[PDB]
């Protein structure tokens, strides 16, 4: 009776690594780096942003340490930000930190996606109901807390798959 | 036990509404006709290709009728365009041709939104399982479908804000 969210949820992260392979196919630094206004966020910050967002998330709700810190990458990454700064809230002068190349964007991508599959696999209905406790008020469940996570990352894939076509 | 599947579904597409809101306050004419380069899409663009999908393939799997057409949304925009058109395919004249004021935009993907509430309060697990296209490879499932509904409008709608930030 679990199969059916199971894999809604499935399919709707496979979705978000299926674009972070359409959008590191072929990404240089110059274009990854490009922001159209000095406010605007750039395809690395949108990749790296959501890769943390879904990281730090469903690193929450399934227990666990987040890829970021357990293998290594925000070391390989070494930007000038906080170690578990995910993005939210950043000024423009914070967006300007996140350089990274295109194959660490997408293998700190595919590691977390690892991780979310890992969870999904043993999603139940009682799980998906399950209380989360964080700091904003109101606390949310799980389920909530996932489509939250999946629509922040398709909106910005989005806007990365958006930015390489108005440069 | 089909609560949270129909519980995932029904949060995500309320996300989507929410993001319609936030997008067509303050959307004057000028906004939301504005291009970021002579080929790129539109936040009125976006807005009403996000809502067309949505309505002609949530009415597909429910085998009813798109509202655009039940309630005469297509007379009251008045675009020059044909009667059935989503926007998939355009070229950038015809992308041009998708004008219309901010309440319209909305009020049409308000009424998708009622539309596809209501075929998600009747989803089952065996509804989510049945297969809508034979010839694709995968066949593609309602499960599937309603998947890619969701993130191609999550992209175009994270689109319209990130446009909307760089105008
Ligand atoms: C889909 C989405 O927007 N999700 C939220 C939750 S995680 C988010 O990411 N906000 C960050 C994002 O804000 C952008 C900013 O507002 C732009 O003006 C707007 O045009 C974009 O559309 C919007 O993305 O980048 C900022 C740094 O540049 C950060 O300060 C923000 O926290
Ligand atoms: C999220 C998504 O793209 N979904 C698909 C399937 S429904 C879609 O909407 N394609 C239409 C879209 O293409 C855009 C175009 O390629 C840009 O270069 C790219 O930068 C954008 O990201 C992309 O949206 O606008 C065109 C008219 O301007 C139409 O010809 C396309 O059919
Ligand atoms: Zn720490
Ligand atoms: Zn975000
Ligand atoms: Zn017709
Ligand atoms: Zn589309």
């Amino acid at each position: 009776t679990d199969a059916a969210a199971q894999e809604l949820l499935r399919d709707a992260f496979t979705r978000l690594i299926e674009h972070v392979d359409e959008l590191t196919d072929g990404l240089t630094d110059q274009l990854a780096s490009y922001r159209p206004t000095p406010s605007a966020n750039s395809i690395a910050w949108l990749l790296w942003h959501s890769a943390r967002v879904q990281d730090i998330q469903v690193a929450h709700v399934a227990g666990v340490e987040e890829v970021w810190t357990r293998d290594g990458w925000v070391d390989r990454f070494g930007l000038d930000l906080p170690r578990h700064d995910t993005g939210y809230g950043h000024r423009p002068e914070d967006v300007a930190k996140v350089r990274a190349p295109a194959d660490l964007l997408s293998g700190y991508y595919h590691a977390v996606h690892k991780l979310t599959l890992e969870y999904i696999a043993g999603m139940t209905a009682d799980e998906l109901s399950r209380v989360v406790d964080t700091s904003w008020n109101p606390p949310v469940t799980v389920s909530a807390r996932l489509v939250s996570i999946v629509d922040d990352c398709a909106q910005h894939l989005g806007q990365a798959a958006y930015l390489r076509g108005i440069a």
